[PDB]
């Protein structure tokens, strides 16, 4: 049997929006979907799920998916948050969706969701000049050219990413 | 007996927005207004009062002032252009409002003048970021501070300078 990369990914207790968290895991062990991973843990008091002097946290892999960067047999492990106890975290906002998931199970929920984002280089955004303004809307929206296109390599790069890692998406 | 410096101006004959021309003329001789300053001559062809093989023109001070940049004794004559039999050139505007001046004199017409212009560095508005925009109008007019205001010194300099000249400068 085989050694393979793990990325822990998780969400902290950062406010008023909470931050991605990830750390690599090297395992060595017989591939199995999500029940063969390991819990894992971390320092909540570098990650404002403590930052204090009593919180430990353990990682519970939840979702999991090939890593197209990495590539090979190595992969993405998707986590929520535990206190040591097991119970979630109070930064965990999984759980609640979890139980409310199967309490609605029977009318079949489904989502779709578009989700918008800007380029920035350092303070600037990717798509202005430095110290100043662009031209004003109109041109950029489903754009092409220089002029009016900024990071397409980035978003193409990221699309083959998802794709790769088996996610549904539908469109950009 | 005294040299002084005398910087003969005039207006060309390019289209469709006519150009200032200039050069020096070194004097050897006693100071008098306008009267005394000797009429002079140019080549046509480089300032689009020909473009041709018979244009030769005439110097004919109009209005003297100090220099207010080169300073001491020396000065500015502003001249119209004349044809070698001493009639206006076709470029000449001044001839025109002169008889219409003459003519009208008993109705006493004064007029005041507020001339705008912008300042460029390069093909560049000098308050415009390379590339780019400002903010939009409404912080420039009459403003202060670097981040609303740009040319400060060059406009000061020019305003003192009329002065010196004597011109009647109401405001900036």
């Amino acid at each position: 049997h085989m050694t393979f990369k793990a990325e822990y990914i998780w969400i902290d207790g950062t406010e008023p929006t909470a931050k991605l968290r990830s750390k690599t895991k090297i395992i060595t062990a017989a591939p199995a979907g999500l029940d063969a991973l390991p819990v894992w843990g971390f320092d909540g008091s570098s990650t404002n799920q403590a930052e204090g002097s009593s919180s430990d946290c353990v990682l519970k892999p939840v979702f999991s998916c090939p890593d197209p960067i990495r590539g090979g047999e190595d992969i993405l492990v998707l986590c929520e948050v535990l206190d040591t106890d097991m119970t979630p975290h109070p930064s965990n906002t999984r759980a609640a969706l979890a139980e409310l998931s199967e309490r609605f199970a029977a009318q079949e929920p489904v989502f779709g969701i578009e989700q918008e984002y800007t380029f920035f280089k350092g303070t600037r955004p990717l798509g202005f000049p430095e110290g100043g303004f662009p031209a004003a809307q109109g041109g950029y929206y489903c754009g092409v050219g220089s002029d009016e296109i900024f990071g397409r390599d980035v978003v193409e790069a990221h699309l083959e990413n998802c794709l790769k890692a088996g996610l549904g998406i539908s469109g950009i």
